[PDB]
């Protein structure tokens, strides 16, 4: 059979403001993302990536369809973000990732994980799109 492995990295970077912010108490800017391990345009084969934030955010289900696959926000809190990757072939099961937003230990805060999206015997059309 055919196995196509698409390596990815996901997670977040964060920047401390320098001071807590009086008007909302946010302390950090952060960006949560998915990106390919090697430079490729994932929109060849990815329909959309959903980023589900803590429900205390407005419009906590954030959707990106065009790279880069990232969401930039501010806040004070750390919580899991559910990252769901949907494919152009609706018969390819979506990939669900789970990421704990990291804001704390000058140096940019980074928490980034490697993973692999495995396509076992895709349609010939989806094969072309993955290669
Ligand atoms: C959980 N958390 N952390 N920081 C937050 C900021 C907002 C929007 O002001 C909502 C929820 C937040």
């Amino acid at each position: 059979g055919v196995t196509i492995v698409k390596p990815i990295v996901y997670g977040n970077v964060a920047r401390y403001f320098g001071k807590k912010r009086e008007e909302d108490g946010h302390t950090h800017q952060w960006t949560v993302y998915v990106k390919p391990y090697r430079n490729e345009d994932m929109s060849a084969y990815v329909k959309k990536i959903q980023f589900k934030l803590h429900e205390s955010y407005g419009n906590p289900l954030r959707v990106v369809t065009k790279p880069p696959y990232e969401i930039t926000e501010t806040g004070w809190g750390e919580f899991e973000i559910i990252i769901k990757i949907f494919f152009i072939d609706p018969n390819e099961r979506p990939v669900t990732l789970y990421h704990l937003l990291k804001l704390f230990q000058k140096k940019t805060v980074v928490s980034e994980f490697y993973d692999e999206m495995i396509f076992q015997d895709p349609t010939a059309m989806m094969q072309q799109l993955l290669t």
